[PDB]
This record gives C-alpha cells, structure tokens and sequence, in this order.
C-alpha cells in the first residue's frame, strides 16, 4: 500500500526506507490492526488532532498529583488530554534539569501507533485501523511509579480501586518511558498482571548510550525492550544496549542524519506550554520512544490478522518470540559492546509467519 498522506514520502523513511523502515507498505497489503487495542501509556493525547481523532478510545488520566498533571485536584479522572508537561525554569525538576517547551510526545507516540493513513491529511500511523487507549501518566518533570502501575493493571483489563473497569482491555500496552535503575517488585507485579491477562508489553530501551538492565520498564522480567536504530540501520548514538534488548526499531539518529531522516514524524502541536498556546501540526523528535510504538503497532498488526483469519491471538511469550525472530538482520555492523537486539522490526516478516 502506498498511501495518499502529503507528507508520507518525503518524511516517513522509519516506514518505508528499505534499510532503516519498518517493510510497512506490504504489511499494509495485509493488516492494518482493525480491531486490537493498543493502551499509549505517556504523556496523555490531543484528542482532537485532526489526523487522530477517529482512532481514539476516551482512556485516562492517571497523575495522582495537581502540579504535575496541572489538573485542579490530585484526583485520577476520565479522558487523558494533555495539559503541557513545560517546565519553564532549568533545576526545576532536578538539580541539572533543563527548562523546556511542552513535549506532546504522547501524541507523537500515538501517531506512530495508529495516526490515520491514506486520508489525504498528514502523516501515516502503523497500526491505523486499530484504536488507541490513551493512558496519561507523565507530567511537568514526569510521572510517578504507582501511577504508572497502576495504569498498566487497568489498561489490560485489571481492576484498580478508585477507576471504574476498563470497557476496553489492551492487547498491547506500549511504555515510551523510563527512569534509573534495575525492575522494581512494584513494576514487576504491575507487568506481571498484563501478561497473565494476556496483554503484551513493549518498552522503549532509554537513550543514555548505557545498559538496559539498569533502567526500568527497560530491565523488567517479560516485556519487549525497544533499541533504536538510524535511516541507515545502524545504531543511533543514544540508544541503551545489552542482553535486556530484544530488537529495535526506527528511533531516528538525530542531528547526524538531517532533516528528515535524523527523525521520526508524526501528529502533534508546535504549543509551547498550554494546548491553546499553539496548534495541530507534525513534528519530528529522535529517541527509543519513538522506537518502541512501531513494534507496539506491529504486534497489533498480527494479533488483528491472526484474528481476521479466525486464529487465536498469541500469547506475550509467543508474540515476543515472533518479533524477535522475524527481525531484519541489521545493514550495518552493531559493535560488539553494545547489542540491540536481532535485528529492526519487520512488519511483514512478522506476518508472514504469524500466518503460516
Ligand atoms: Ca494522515
């Protein structure tokens, strides 16, 4: 499929490059991900960007805190709009931390996942007939870990207290998030629940040229650790590395490799702070964030073909062993330090084994 999205071609090289992309243009001859839920667990959602809405589930917005949520209360509430994770002073967050603009990078995040396709509007998405439940738990300076568990639990259909149960369980939770050091019991205990409901789990790796198993969803035991790798399917300089790492995906190589193949492409806001400070837009951003959601959307593409065929989903296990094994080798050598994985996503690959 070659889709009618204006900015598609020229931009989209993680889709379509032959040695950086995703092999997305025949995969799309067979799915699209029509009817799998993957959960977006970020920053939250524009609900209205006009290039998503339509693929959008209400989801959540699980920040239990007013100042990082910039909510009235401390309260979790219904729908997950994002109200600008700015940070308008350096030290702010930590001692070293940095002022920044809003990032809108769960629209971003989103996008990949699901952005709408061949609609003569934009950009494409991977998996854009399945729906996004978007899950906000990131915030001004970030988010919290029990927030963040918690969230997982209800996105794949487990119950929280306070949350009325999810009408909308995930096949597929996608965590574009990290922090320091080795998997929690909390986190563990959290992910561990969406497996055993069936959900699959896909992380980015992080982005500090260092150790997976040092960061966290990264390290945890079952889930899909997402390196990133450049437009020439290289590594790129700030993916995370080590046995941890499954496989990767296009994160974007950033500066190295210009505008616009440094970067992946998707829905967002060029606001600086609130959403009302600026408007729809695409934007570009590098990171094993972006990574990660082209893998997330490509277990939707199986799940939803296995299904379409009247064959029985895989199971996390199944669906990890798949990617991994239908991964593209990568074009260039991956120094012997710093492993990523088998190889970069092939959606078609993976299809074409999924389905005999
Ligand atoms: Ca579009």
């Amino acid at each position: 499929l070659a889709p009618n999205d204006p900015y598609y071609q020229q931009y989209q090289w993680h889709l379509h490059n032959a040695t950086g992309g995703i092999n997305a243009p025949s995969a799309w001859d067979v799915s699209q991900g029509e009817g799998v839920v993957v959960a977006v667990l970020d920053t939250g959602i524009l609900p209205q960007h006009p290039d998503l809405v339509g693929n959008l589930l209400e989801g959540y917005d699980f920040i239990s805190d007013a100042e990082t949520s910039r909510r009235a209360t401390n309260d979790r509430v219904p729908g997950a709009q994002d109200y600008g994770d700015w940070v308008e002073n350096d030290n702010e967050c930590y001692t070293g931390s940095v002022a920044e603009d809003s990032s809108w990078h769960g629209t971003h995040v989103a996008g990949t996942v699901a952005e709408q396709t061949n609609n003569g509007v934009g950009m494409a998405g991977v998996a854009h007939k399945a729906k996004v439940l978007p899950v906000r738990v990131l915030g001004k300076c970030g988010g919290y870990l029990s927030d963040i568990a918690d969230a997982i639990t209800w996105a794949s259909g487990g119950t929280v207290a306070g949350v009325p149960a999810n009408a909308n369980p995930a096949e597929v939770i996608n965590m574009s998030l990290g922090g320091s050091g080795s998997c929690d019991g909390t986190y563990q205990d959290a992910i561990n629940g969406a497996i055993s409901r069936g959900t699959t789990v896909v992380v980015a790796a992080g982005n500090e040229t260092d150790n997976a198993s040092k960061y966290r969803p990264a390290s945890c035991d079952g889930v899909v650790t997402v390196g990133a790798t450049r437009i020439t399917g290289g590594i790129t300089y700030y993916s995370n590395y080590g046995s941890r790492v499954d496989l990767s995906g296009p994160g974007g190589g950033g500066s190295v490799d210009g505008n616009p193949g440094g970067y992946v492409w998707q829905s967002g806001s060029d606001a600086a702070t609130t959403p009302e400070s600026g408007s729809y837009s695409y934007m570009g951003m590098g990171g094993t964030s972006m990574a990660s959601p082209h893998v997330a959307a490509v277990a939707a593409l199986v799940q939803s073909a296995l299904i379409a065929k009247g064959k029985d989903p895989l199971a996390p296990a199944a669906m990890r062993t798949l990617l991994k094994e239908t991964a593209r080798p990568f074009p260039v050598s991956i120094p012997t330090a710093t492993p990523i994985g088998t190889g970069i996503v092939d959606a078609k690959a993976a299809l074409a084994k999924a389905l005999e």
